[PDB]
């Protein structure tokens, strides 16, 4: 694989959204890998339907959080998933309200990267594309982020708690790095972005439950 690579720049990554006061990072997380494979396989970008995860996917919990397999599972039963303007994100779980009509794409399984694992995380990215992972970002530093490669002591790689998408990765004046889309609106971070240290041993625990669809 290259020693740098960024979707960003590949057209594979639809703009920063915000999950506003719903906890569904799992849901973003989840399309947003969905989008990558998406683009890769029509050529088209499209904003997939988070709303459609958070209301539909009964094994999770709405704004109470979840998981991407238990989405990618859905999609695939579902045998679609639809496009954000055909189920717009309100930010609150309500029933299930799928239109077939406005199908924007669909899954045929998923596949996860071997656990703590992060140069197959790395070889995942440059080949596949956009990877979902899952990390502790409860600490305050993560909150208050802003410029370089975060990195912090403190963070503890068995508390996994948010799940955002790994676009990519490099080197930023000698420190590796995974480039992050989180989904805290463009406000938070670098334009919603987010620099995490890359082979400082699992920082964060962002190889410990990494996932991709299939499609
Ligand atoms: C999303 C994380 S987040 O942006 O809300 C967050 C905010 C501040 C700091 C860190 C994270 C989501 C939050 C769920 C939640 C809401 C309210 C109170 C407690 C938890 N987290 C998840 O969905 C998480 C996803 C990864 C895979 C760990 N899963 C999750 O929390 N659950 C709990 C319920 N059972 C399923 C898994």
């Amino acid at each position: 694989a290259p020693d740098s690579v960024d979707y960003r720049k590949k057209g594979y990554v639809t703009p920063v959204k915000n999950q506003g006061q719903c906890g569904s990072c799992w849901a973003f997380s989840s399309v947003g890998a969905l989008e990558g494979q998406l683009k890769k396989k029509t050529g088209k970008l499209l904003n997939l339907s988070p709303q459609n995860l958070v209301d539909c996917v009964s094994e999770n919990d709405g704004c109470g959080g979840g998981y991407m397999t238990n989405a990618f599972q859905y999609v695939q039963k579902n045998r679609g998933i639809d496009s954000e303007d055909a189920y717009p994100y309100v930010g609150q779980e309500e029933s299930c309200m799928y239109n077939p009509t406005g199908k924007a794409a669909k899954c045929r399984g998923y596949r996860e990267i071997p656990e703590g694992n992060e140069k197959a995380l790395k070889r995942a990215v440059a080949r596949v594309g956009p990877v979902s992972v899952a990390i502790d970002a409860s600490l305050t530093s993560f909150q208050f982020y802003s410029k370089g490669v975060y990195y912090d002591e403190s963070c503890n790689s068995d508390n996994l708690n948010h799940a955002v998408l790994a676009v990519g990765y490099g080197i930023q004046k000698g420190n590796k790095h995974w480039i992050i889309k989180n989904s805290w609106g463009e406000n938070w971070g670098n334009k919603g972005y987010i620099l995490m240290a890359r082979n400082k041993n699992n920082a964060c625990g962002i190889a410990n439950l990494a996932s991709f669809p299939k499609m």
